[PDB]
């Protein structure tokens, strides 16, 4: 009642497959000898190393003036008496967090299934290897997961900037309101920069991970 | 109150109960055959593993300006306040974004599939579990952490179409936020925004179909001696 | 310190407590003998297995045009109830009453069934309590069902209430429509989830009946 | 660092305690013998374990009609059929209280002094404890409940007003009436079967729930 | 230096007479305090009472203290507009019955928090130095603490439920007020009474169940407790 | 490379153990004397010999004074106000006393070897309790915000509906709460103090030396 | 399939890499003997642990009378304390400031945890980088390793948090300034942004005392562990 192999029956996908498995591990490698490598020197050309403590997370070229509240005494906001723009200056850097993010999680996505790939079939003892393969994956899970939630938590704040201007628009005078706004901005820029920290560092501790547990990774068993 | 056995009375539905245990081993196998490897191709020739970094997790090819708010019903009245029915009335009208509909209609069809596939190949294994037994059941194990694999891909998949309403009742109150305070410019950002954060989205769900698909294809191939039989 | 037996002192009430645990006994053997394997094939004709992929959870037979937005009063803002979806819900509750029924009898059955705790040798008992509680799981699960299908109507509700406020506001006519879409998908998921459930429980007492009538 | 007893020092008192530690054992050997089979039986009486399948967990003999919503007022009455089901599972759920919570006591009152091994049958007064505790916490759940059926109908019923041609308002009211109607039910069945392995697991554990050492 | 023993030699006499002041009622407590209590409520829920006849509602007022469809006298049921903000004038009573019950509520929980807690910081005063085994009786403390511990904390919730009652009774009652046909709002505000009329006896068997597991723990256990090794 | 980090600045090292020396300075003395005397202190506040009821009562509060006035305002309760800004001042005195006895005893952990390091156990022991009260002296300040948030809201629905009575009774019900709550607290104060001298009484050999 | 090294092809490459490890080892051993010690020093300038008990947590050089409702720039000056219609909405012209001593307190401490972040966030990723190549057995030295990163990113993260709470104060302070605004009448309110104010400058000197006893438990934890934690193998 049965046939217990499962190949794949079409020759032309069982080959597509295999050429797959080829083609991870060429950007796998890739990914290690030039990719990652260059990544961290070039976040470490934004955020270097060598900085005196405060340089880096500071707030002192965020721009306070230009995009808090104001007043008016084919078109845009000039039919209004009293408008709240936004902050361009960390829109713009907000853009580049995102284009950091997605090509990280291109890149470990991929040698992390590499890694997957290569995890032997479930046996009873001598697999101590295999557990480096699994705290591999589990580091470069978490590095991907914590990029993944960088997106929604943009939009978070565009929602939270946009709340605060509607009460500095009910209030305009009640101040906290307005210190909340360039607060936000000021957490924002902050926790922009730190992001950009955690890109270098993250992409140096893994680097520096796999390199060391290399032999272990590709060849868990004997 | 001393018989032990329970087979089905009606020799039909015993009959039909044991061609249902059939068919399932019968879809399962072609599923792992045919059904995952060519899903692993379809889904590599969307997001091809030879991309160069960035060109797949991008928002170029996204439409930024052609469902932004605009400045149908009531065609008389346009961008106007009404009372009408003893209630406020909006007649301001904001569009939906017709490059995600379509984009998200495939995703529901990619899980639907998703979840038919590897929900049975699922059902297989755990109907593949044998008498439980003290000792020797090392291989249950094994059955357990691929069950698992499976229902997590799975319940990933189905937690699909609960997010997509989200994403119009996200947008939509935002853009009526839009409509109540369009000083508030960082209501348009975050319209914006979303659109971007729901076109990663996509995108991503996209890859994890791709490596879902073969890790749960590799995990079952490798193991496929000890979830058949995991005790002989 | 005193009497220290707890026979019922009624001898009618004996026979009647004794009674009631033999039919018990019957409607779960009947339950494993004809109910579950006759639900469980009438499931699958409804979400079968052979179905080709995308052909169970889809959406094409989903009527979306007659109940989205358009007699009590001299009114303009009407908005109708998915009837469709409304006839499909109905037959949901139904699985759903039979399914705690069937399974809570078959659970008490088994709980009657737990011998006097005694030290060792009760390997089986445990087998008894994964019975139990897989049982008491489902059944569980299918209780929840009436409360998720109140939020469907109150959800659908209030995204209706928006539609009649913002008329153009088009997202939320959209939510209204990805909503129905989803309960469908749900609908046919909870009758595969009641499938897979019925079997995986008669599958789990039938290979597993001995220890679960005699763990000892 | 004086003296080292602690029996009560009033000894009227000291009678009165040990007349309660009297009366509880006799009203929980009261219960099993008599209170609990004779629910037992008046509970199957109402949700027979003979009944085919949905014939129990249905909405046949649910009104409605009767309590849905009505120049033109319009008010939106109560469900007084649901009224009158909910009001006797206070009562099932209070008369159940007062036995499980005696009972539970009793046994409590027999948990002995704390030694080093020799302990199992501890295990035994412990797990009926517990699922004697279960059972009580259950029941007592009921009374808030029921609040939240009253302030959830009443909150649907202010949106029918407000939006009397949105028909999924009106669905709501129906559906949570069914609903209850459905969770009444279940609470009998569970009243009867609650009463049934509470009886069975004292019955076959009763040597070393009194007995413990 | 590694000694730390206090250096005002009256604060360390009236220290030690602290600890002896706490046994001493302590003692109190368990040998006269805590057996009248529990005569005291069994007197109020006796065990011996029939099913029904203890967690019933029949001698809950239902009907003098609802809504009935004082200040600001010249305008009786109405809305009004003082200050550029809304007023209603509608008189709605409170539930004066369940107010005494509650007010009998708080006295029970406060001298209960007090008998408990004594009784708990005597047991944890008498704790041995930790060391490696031989310490099976310090679990029998442990334990004492942990179910002194429950009782006081369970107790301690009832002050801030009592507030809840009268926030929703308000609630609600505003919903009838706003809403006076919506009947199940009515129903809600009887349903409340009613539940914390029951909530009220459950309340109090649960202090005579409470001093009776209580003194019937620590007597049995009670060589343990001062001599755990 | 080089394997010392002593601080390189010799006026910072001295500054540092001048630290590490006033630390144990003053631990010592809020275990001999400070902690001692808010033992008393607070005793005489909620006296342990004072009959049931006496100490957790509500009998000493003004409930008339500071209710729904007559336009109309709704004043507050200017007696509670008082005893929260000494329930503030106990509880800043205790962070400051408990953070330092733990500070220390953090600081003397020893370096971390395999083994044979029960005493190290009741050091975390000891620090757990000491930041267990710490930390709930230091929700204090958070409560008293919520009290006056709370009372005001009430008091905005006294003035919306100034007949419907439960919302009056709602406020002194809170008054009556916040009264019993501050008691309750002290006690938890008097009690805490004794529950930690007393534990590090017994146990400060395993504490001050955990190996010898 | 073929070969196993991943060693990066450009020989420049490895360079700045093996020059960024170096860089890291500085500034780790750099912050470990100069940059920590000096910071204790510092916030116990601030808290100092020989103060007498409720002179740090107290709330005497609070000005809680300057800035209560009656560097800003008042709008809306021809009606003052009205109600307004401003593009058909409503508008409140009422003016309440902001907490300028608090403010300038808060700005101090964002630039305490910013420089905190700094230097945890290298130290940590040193010891990461010092993490030896997996193996079997031997490795109680790398639980230390472990357990100090462990604590470093606790605090870490605790010193993140920071930015949000001062958000998350003026928020709280704008909403109970519009409380008094719509109920002068209910004294309470009035009494709620009085005790915020005074629950944020408590919180501010128990945050600085956090910095200050963080910075030696960290210090104290390394410099005990140095050997497993340089060297566990």
């Amino acid at each position: 009642n049965k046939i217990d192999k499962i190949e794949p029956s079409d020759q032309k996908i069982k080959e597509e497959y295999n050429k797959f498995k080829y083609d991870i591990t060429k950007q796998a490698i890739e990914s290690l000898r030039e990719r990652i490598p260059k990544r961290i020197i070039f976040f470490n050309n934004l955020v270097n190393v060598n900085s005196e403590p405060g340089s880096i997370l500071n707030v002192n070229d965020l721009d306070g003036v230009s995009y808090k509240y104001k007043i008016n005494k084919i078109d845009d906001k000039v039919l209004y008496t009293h408008y709240v723009p936004s902050h361009k200056q960390i829109y713009l850097e907000l853009e580049k967090i995102k284009t950091y993010a997605s090509e990280l999680i291109e890149i470990i996505g991929n040698i992390k299934l590499w890694i997957q790939l290569n995890v032997p079939r479930i046996e009873d003892g001598n697999n101590f290897g295999v557990g480096i393969q699994e705290e591999a994956i589990q580091e470069l899970a978490r590095v991907e997961e914590s990029a993944f939630n960088l997106y929604d938590a943009i939009v978070k704040y565009y929602m939270e900037r946009a709340k605060i201007s509607t009460k500095v628009l009910k209030y305009p005078n009640v101040s906290d309101y307005q210190e909340a706004v360039r607060e936000l901005d000021e957490k924002e820029w902050i926790h922009i920069k730190i992001t950009i920290v955690d890109m270098r560092n993250n992409y140096i501790m893994l680097y520096d991970l796999l390199y060391k547990n290399w032999e272990k990774v590709v060849k868990p068993k004997n």
